[PDB]
C-alpha cells in the first residue's frame, strides 16, 4: 500500500463503509 495505487480508489470504496459508521454516530 501507500502509493498511487492506494489513492487510486481505496480512499472511498472503504471510507464509504466507515462513513456509514461515522454518519451513524454523528446521526
Amino acid at each position: 500500500g501507500w502509493t498511487l495505487n492506494s489513492a487510486g480508489y481505496l480512499l472511498g470504496k472503504i471510507n464509504l463503509k466507515a462513513l456509514a459508521a461515522l454518519a451513524k454516530k454523528i446521526l
